[PDB]
RNA sequence: GUGCUCGCUUCGGCAGCACAUAUACUAAAAUUGGAACGAUACAGAGAAGAUUAGCAUGGCCCCUGCGCAAGGAUGACACGCAAAUUCGUGAAGCGUU
């Protein structure tokens, strides 16, 4: 039933109550994942699911860091279970990266130019907010 | 958006500085047009009397095959062929009478 999981060995004490938020987390994705290819379009048929990772990533970003609220062998167990997203969190150490939408969006060689796609640009170098949804991620201006 | 100014300065905002910088055949579309070796239906097989094995040449003809092999009715099509030429036409120049 579970993220059947490889390790074998008892998950820490503290995991039992990240596990309900998680789980429905799981669910999550697998509805998002299992939403099927209608009128809808293709390009935007993965955004769901770089929302809901996403969304893993910066719930377990929270108990950890924010809250100070795990202890940080259940959190390196948590992020070898596929819970959590290691390059994600790696980068959201940086500086201007907050809210960074997923780890492609800077992959610049996805580009022909070998530059960022302007979801990474702040909303005030445009000043004139035409909406754009990022190709890749669906994201509107993630930092 | 994160943060730092022993910032205005409370814990609000505002300020300032640091960091963070430009995707994309933008279309779920909308047209636009050839073919399918499919019926149909016609049509209907090289060489000399007859029945027939082939291997080639040629070129805006292809098919199966990895193929520089092999095969496809000898894969098909090649089917007027022109031409100079035996003697004259005339035309125009250069010299002779
Ligand atoms: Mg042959
Ligand atoms: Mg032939
Ligand atoms: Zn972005
Ligand atoms: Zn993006
Ligand atoms: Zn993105």
């Amino acid at each position: 039933m579970p993220k059947v999981k490889r390790s074998r060995k008892a998950p820490p004490d503290g995991w039992e109550l990240i596990e309900p938020t998680l789980d429905e987390l799981d669910q999550k994705m697998r509805e998002a994942e299992t939403e099927p290819h209608e009128g809808k379009r293709k390009v935007e048929s993965l955004w769901p699911i770089f929302r809901i990772h996403h969304q893993k990533t910066r719930y377990i970003f929270d108990l950890f860091y924010k809250r100070k609220a795990i202890s940080r062998e259940l959190y390196e167990y948590c992020i070898k279970e596929g819970y959590a997203d290691k390059n994600l969190i790696a980068k959201w150490k940086k500086q201007g990266y907050e809210n960074l939408c997923c780890l492609r969006c800077i992959q610049t060689r996805d580009t022909n130019f070998g530059t960022n796609c302007i979801c990474r640009v702040p909303k005030s170098k445009l000043e004139v907010g035409r909406i754009i949804e990022c190709t890749h991620c669906g994201c509107r201006g993630c930092s």
